[PDB]
């Protein structure tokens, strides 16, 4: 997160830091967000040959009782995922048990509204992503407000689509979500309507999130059968 706020501790007790296992790299890191307990939603480009999840934190250099550390046994990547327009970045984690429910971690379920989002509103985004360009990932949680921009505004990414993706942060301000706080939610009135996906290498907004609102039917049908 660039130009936010450090988050209240724990006051955001669906977030998920998920550790990224490759077997031909170091680890890499992404949010993500408890939806049931034992199903986490996040970024289709955070999926590796192995996760772990970690529910509770807030300073995540520091070990807590809040703290429960979380294996994944299967990952559900969308199906028409496109590593080339990166259509469809959205992922399904089933944890291999449901996790505690206590203050510090608690899930995020979906209305049974879907409406789609306009253009104008202002909404949050948290991470333990980078600060900026040359800065390292935060070790506390952090969060900014953000305004939706009209689908113009993210034209410049050419594969940019406005019934798929949202287009988030005024290009006057820094104020952005930017590396490594892929997957984590965007809440609009408290109701989670995109996923942090991709933007710009220098961290000039606006970035494109995942519309979450176009996925309901694939979340649902995932939920359902697993
Ligand atoms: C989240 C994010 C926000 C803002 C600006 C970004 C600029 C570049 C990449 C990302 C995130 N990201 C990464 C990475 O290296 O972090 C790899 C990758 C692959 C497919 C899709 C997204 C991807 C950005
Ligand atoms: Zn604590």
């Amino acid at each position: 997160i660039i130009g936010g706020t450090e988050s209240k501790p724990h006051s955001r007790p669906y977030m998920a830091y998920l550790e990224i296992v490759t077997s031909n790299g170091p680890s890499k890191f992404c949010g993500g967000f408890l939806i049931r307990r034992n199903f986490v939603l996040t970024a289709a480009h955070c999926a590796g040959r192995s996760i772990t999840v970690t529910l509770g934190a807030h300073n995540i250099t520091e070990e807590e009782d809040t703290w429960q550390k979380l294996e994944v046994i299967k990952q559900f990547r969308h199906p028409k995922y496109n590593t080339s327009t990166l259509h469809h970045d959205i992922m399904l984690l089933k944890l291999k048990e449901k996790a505690s429910l206590t203050l510090a971690v608690g899930t995020l379920p979906f209305p049974s509204q879907k409406n789609f989002v306009p253009p104008g509103r202002m909404c949050r985004v948290a991470g333990w992503g980078r600060t900026g360009v040359l800065k390292p990932g935060s070790d506390t949680l952090q969060e900014v407000k953000l305004r939706l921009m009209d689908p113009q505004a993210c034209s410049h990414f050419r594969d940019f689509d406005h019934n798929l993706q949202l287009c988030v942060g005024n290009p006057r301000k820094t104020k952005s979500a930017f590396k490594g706080d892929s997957g984590g939610p965007l809440l609009c009135a408290g109701v989670a309507q995109g996923i942090v996906s991709y933007g710009r290498s220098d961290a000039k907004p606006p970035a494109v999130f995942t519309r979450i609102s176009h996925y309901r039917p694939w979340i649902n049908q995932i939920l359902q059968a697993n």
